[PDB]
């Protein structure tokens, strides 16, 4: 996909998940720029789970599926973002094993992606 399509995809992905939760605009804004440096509500964390399920990188138990994530990447991120994402998958493949609850697992993996991003990270 193109970068222009990717940035617009972010809003489309959000629209399919945001209405299911009680969320703060400020919080969503901060996640959009890859800033996970604030305490999340349960709603925000489950929001990140809803996003990842849509992407197909996790199951209902919030377990990160590294090979399918890597199989999916060309359908999720533009070519310019491939290297960074692959590195983030690898660095964060074993993050969900420290957490038991489904929403928290995904959130912590998402947070890991943002921190282990060698560039600008963007969350829907």
């Amino acid at each position: 996909m193109t970068m222009e399509q990717f940035l617009t995809s972010l809003d489309m992905i959000r629209s399919g998940c945001a209405p299911k939760f009680k969320l703060k605009t400020e919080d969503l804004d901060r996640l959009r720029v890859g800033d996970f440096n604030f305490p999340p509500s349960q709603d925000l964390m489950c929001y990140t789970k809803c996003v990842s399920l849509m992407a197909g990188s996790v199951n209902k138990k919030g377990e990160f599926n590294a090979p399918k994530a890597l199989a999916q990447l060309p359908h999720l991120v533009p070519p310019e973002m491939m290297e960074m994402s692959r590195k983030s998958v690898e660095a964060c493949r074993d993050t969900h094993k420290q957490f038991k609850e489904s929403c928290e697992r995904v959130y912590q993996t998402a947070k890991c992606f943002s921190e282990n991003a060698d560039g600008q990270f963007m969350w829907p």
